[PDB]
């Protein structure tokens, strides 16, 4: 109930994708009714979204009933396009980043922007991060938990971490590209547990691939707590410990050292998540977030963390603000 | 350290199964080096093990300067054989149950057997099961989280379910069969992040697939803390809320209300995580289990438990055996 | 440099009294640190403290390199809690005054106690004061400047005045409750310069509403050197012989007839002002006092009296420990 | 017995200013009988003046009877309207201010104007006092002790004081809008307690608030003696010291570096307390000043300097009309 | 169900005792788990205790439900620690006596105290009894049935028991320190049949050392209706008059003439016992004792005595009240 | 003054049992005066025995005076050599046991013979047992109240119950081997509490190790009227209901429901005991025993017994003659 750092914006409207680039398998927004719209993918309806899915006025309102001073706005992770041509994830990406900053030009104390870069291309990524940053002001982007068959330990994303600790930039971790198919299509399972199961797969990546060590000033910030880490840091711990010859090949240091170099969201839903998540993840390093405007998020913003009996006010503020404004680099000045 | 509800053995030999059913992919044990051997899968080392693995004598001592009194014994997972011809399947786990059996006659007062089923063939797999209960005195089974195509859900395994309810057979549930390639080669991924994803999986399943709900009566444990379920259950139970579209049409319980219908064992390695095991499953639900004699279990058995300050005498005794003893239908003496 | 009466002590612990009561706006000391500790109100830090604040020992070795005999013990005054619900202040008052009653328990010949009452139940206050005379044992009670809506004139105050008389419980009123928002909230303005209002409005409410003149037995003592009155008493004087319609309705006697009637600490700072103090006080109605441990108060205790050049030496000694021994009623033999 | 620093007087009359404005909330004057009047506000009688309070004549009659040379002429404290339109209390302050000035031409040699601005409006308040100033020649304007919200630290004043140290306009600030009602209602305590707590906090306000460091040649006087300040400067000091976190984030410079840098008028009443405030504040810094007409100030000007045992004729010469004449920049044959 | 003479309580907590000593041995309380603490004595959990154990706001509510009108209370005799060192054991029970004292004086018409000596440092005990007379106010002291070496006809002894007759301080003995290994280590041995037989021995060695002659006016109480004496004593008596040689050295009167010169609590469970218990110690010198809050204890206060068929009221009243205030020399109005 | 159940004889004269068996330890008597005695532990002296301990006339003579029809004769209890090498006990009781017919040959009429057996070699003491009762013509046999570290609770000695349950031999136990040194070496002690406090154990060894309920046709009495037993029964069979983990784990019924189900002497000197005795115990159940010829034992047998006017004459003819004969299995016509 001060800052979001977990939300998604797309713009009303964009070009026909596949008349611009020439192939399909992207996503396109279709008005229908007042104040709703589908996203299509080439066919199915892949999610039907309400009018403060793009709409900051509408945004603004709803953030000022719920106590929300300012939400972080990234794209909805659907739009990555990590497997489309190089230049062509860079358009929509320049497209994609240039209306998230407008809408942050337009309501610069309610709004921060974290861009999408086309990491299939690591020199490409770079450059529009060097623009997100330099351009347009953008404390930090938000990236995918793989890109294609690359996990974030892969070293041609060095590049790419290399610019993000030089410009200050921060990544914000979301995961995407879950199996959707087979054993997976039922019962929501890619949203209840195979984002979990990414985020977890994630932190392990950028650990034990030595990618903190190596960059030891990068801010990174993972969806939905971590995913699973929090509770399973134990057996990962254990198992390093177990088979080096398995796990410690790429950075020795086992990954409870790890514990306090990177931040999460709140987002759990459960008082007893979020208390073991702050245990194990540390006070300072839990940054409210509310995956607005999805139904999987948090309807509430702030409200768990202020339900919280343990929780004294100097935390409660850390998880609210606090420590979003520290992984964002800004100041309270501003908002 | 009383009672052991997860530990895994093998015979020390058994014939080539590649000859004896006509297609391989099967596992052997080779007796390579003194009082250790390897498990073969077709070309490679799949793991070593030490006689501990195969020795009830071996075993026993082991379980003395441990102080565990009982051990649950369970076939390595590795076994399962789901993927194979059901005839042939049906003939190894003969193989299996026969060889605990003759283990559990030798040393009743320190051994329990939960039998393995050809469950990708339901009629099969009521049958042995009927005769692991009838005739072998087994209080259970181990089966995989999935078999083959079919999650937990499976109507096609329906029959199974009201068989082990009938016969009062407990059913312990073990991670098998995970993404072993591509992006999970690396890191020990599989061991470390895919079992206890496939638990979560499990879990989710078997709750919305409506098979708690059906068959009430029905015991079931599920390994390694149930994966990530403990944690993550504050969004798997919003999201059944907010899409029972997707999660609903099969049963219409939220999930939160199996909290306290089924067991976990309490292999989580932290005391944070069995802290919040325990808050979330219930101190009547939590069964002290080890993965013996593999070193991603725990090395030295209810230490974690033992060491649990905020636990008292007869919360740490439930965790130790009164919880096993229960699942298993059991009583102490005997024991 | 001889008895300070004015010291504060917290017990080490207590219950959470949000949970004992049921509602909020109470504190609770957080053990936070090495030898420090925070008053949360609600989860918000208001002062932070260092063991000298709960530990008698400590105290005891502080109190001997700084030459102090004794200190009157009494709780910190925002624990007073007129606010709350008559019996829950009545149960929190029993807490402190029994565990001010144990710490003189163990040091008698360093301590006193000056007990705490809930001043809103005048009826709950008068039993309260007798069991603290009576059964602790304490010389006298410490009290607010004002309690709730009433100021020291209301007649429902009266049977504790009574009941002070009879029992010859000494009272030592400490200002409280001033206004700490809006035009106060900068500066430290409420303990700077609210604070001594507080106290002026109290004594201006004892001599105006007759209390002095209902009960001449009545031993008060005012904090910090009566705060503002010594150098306003003309302001005071004057306005009453002009105003008889405003101010004496309730008692003829003009203020400045009562100058010798009560006491003050000698917590003034500056020798002009402790001069001025003495000069209008009296030579034998001032007291040492040190507000201990706070910092606001004198650091090293009775330096200030000892500087006085104007003071002969037996007017120092009445000022370091005789008036105090007056004003409780003991004799120096027992310290 | 020179020189009268602190003198209220009103127009004999003024138009209905409810009429004039549009709103009530404003005092008039009804002469309801003989050399008497009555201010009112709305219903109520505020106060009951007599003719002394307008008739300049009649002034002049009991000036030459207490020996008094000269009156600085100032509005009635009540009159200042800072709550109301910034516009409307201008049209007041221009009417007043004109008002006074025809007295003052009257008798040049026995009063000079102290004028009155509309200090909620920064712009207009230097505006009418260039006027004030600049054409109608006087030596100074007399302002309340803060501005609604404002208090006299307020970066929205700086302007005024920057005009005022710029056309050498000497400040005198009157205590007002003290709280009235609740447990102040009684024994006349918002003149005896409230206006000298008022007093202590503007020069606490101006002193933190750096005024008198950015303006170093601003000329301030402050009525009733500074209020408490002069016996509790010691406290405010010490506290400044003690907490630099909250007391000096404006002006790091200890507030008894500034004892020198301002004026006070004499009116304590008091011996013992005229001598504390001129060790304190120093016998060049405080000016003879008497509430004339009103009961509450000193009925026989300049007698309690007079009668000053500790002071030599100098310095008796000093408080009755040198320190007034240095305060407002003005030469002795005026007079 | 008036006053029970046998109640045991510890403080919450207490410092390090081997820290603060130089060497272990010594009892600490663990607080782990919620109600309920560990008795910890080096290595080894010996006993479990709960909040009645050490919280008085708790034993006055059981009281209130048992109709219990006072407890005496003494520390657990676990703490007498009389195999320390003399100084440090007097460390000890002055720490001990003075939490009584505090508890005693927050409920005084609830609890009276009796304290604990430093037993084998004769010197050091008579003046620490001085103090908890003198001072402390305490009207009697518990001791064990030995010292050490020491049975309680030791002549080292002697100055204690001339102390505590000088001063009217009755003495409690219990039982303590039995042998809790070889044969005594099964059945609860210790306490059901090692416990009377320590009291048993400590009255013989009482009456055959004289100590009741040669301090006829000392008040000395035994716990557990005085251990297997009641029933014994005719073997004892007759042993005495057979073997006056080894019986009769030190006292010539035979066991039998001291029946009726001491007390005994009447927690012998059995209806016939406690008949035969008045039958020979006297209905004027048994007393209604309890030995809360351990379970070998009386569970309903009073419930035995009340059901005694045979005796009269003022029978009854001596057994639960009269008969301890005699022993203790207290009077009923007090409570 | 019909039958004495519990009187010791030794033989005139035996061997030099350390020339017999190899080493020392043993006793072996020696006269000095005509008839008068010592018993001899390798060098010295702990018993001065006289002419009626060998020789049977001056037994039957004293019998005669006294009204003794029988004695049942036993060894003396430091004989019972459980200690020595079994083969050696086992020979030496022979000696004893055939001394024992010899007496009971030359009096078939006035005495019974009490057999001793090799305890510490079970097999060994079976044989022995048989040959007392089949060849012997014994009744029963004579059993200290432990064998070195067995108490009677001792599986190692169930094949000695089962055999005397067979044979119908009755048992009886009498205390021996008590400590001796320490603090119970003065007053007495060994003899007044040590012995009583054997019997104690050794009846609730009995009765918690589960003898009585496993053998339900063995008939045991114990010496000296059950020791502190028939007084501490409540006692004991509460903390039997308060800590059955402790006291239960061997035989699960409650010591209470034993009473009745073994036999005691009456030899407790005292009416009030005797009668507690019979109201415990049962009138059935409680035997004439005097322990002649030591002069702890009952000088005037029966006296106490025929001074109780509160049994009747068949009351007393059972404690006198008929409960023994019960006991021992014999009919009235023998005698
Ligand atoms: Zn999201
Ligand atoms: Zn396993
Ligand atoms: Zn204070
Ligand atoms: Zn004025
Ligand atoms: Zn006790
Ligand atoms: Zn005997």
């Amino acid at each position: 109930m001060k800052i979001d750092i977990h939300s998604h914006i797309l713009p009303k409207e964009w070009p026909d994708l596949k008349k611009r680039f020439g192939y399909g398998g992207w996503v396109q927004l279709q008005h229908h009714s007042k104040g709703e719209a589908k996203l299509l993918k080439d066919g199915k309806v892949f999610r039907v979204v309400r009018e403060n899915c793009w709409d900051p006025e509408v945004r603004i309102r709803e953030m000022d009933q719920k106590g929300v001073t300012v939400q972080a706005l990234s794209t909805v992770p659907v739009m990555f396009s990590y497997w489309a041509k190089p230049e062509d994830t860079l358009n929509l990406c320049q497209l994609l980043n240039n209306d998230l900053a407008s809408t942050v030009v337009s309501y610069p104390r309610r709004f921060v922007g974290l861009g999408t870069l086309p990491m299939q291309a690591p020199e490409l990524a770079v450059k529009e991060m060097e623009r997100c940053v330099k351009e347009l002001g953008f404390p930090g982007v938000q990236i995918g938990t793989h890109v294609n068959e690359w996990d974030l330990n892969a070293q041609e994303l060095f590049p790419v971490y290399a610019a993000a600790e030089r410009l200050k930039c921060s990544l914000f971790v979301h995961p995407w590209d879950m199996q959707m198919d087979g054993r997976m299509a039922k019962y929501w399972l890619p949203w209840l547990v195979g984002m979990p199961a990414e985020t977890t797969i994630a932190i392990c990546s950028m650990i034990m691939g030595g990618v903190f060590e190596k960059f030891p000033k990068l801010k990174v910030c993972f969806a939905h707590g971590g995913g699973a880490f929090p509770f399973t840091v134990g057996r990962i711990s254990h198992g390093f410990s177990m088979r080096p010859d398995l796990c410690a090949q790429d950075n020795p240091m086992n990954p409870k050292k790890y514990l306090g170099s990177f931040y999460t969201d709140a987002l759990v839903h459960d008082p007893l998540s979020l208390k073991l998540l702050t245990d194990v993840i540390g006070k300072d390093k839990v940054i409210l977030g509310t995956d607005y405007p999805f139904p999987l998020g948090e309807l509430e913003p702030g409200k768990l963390i202020e339900s919280m009996e343990e929780f004294d006010e100097e935390t409660k503020n850390k998880l609210k603000a606090g420590n979003a404004l520290a992984f964002l680099g800004l100041e309270r000045k501003q908002f």
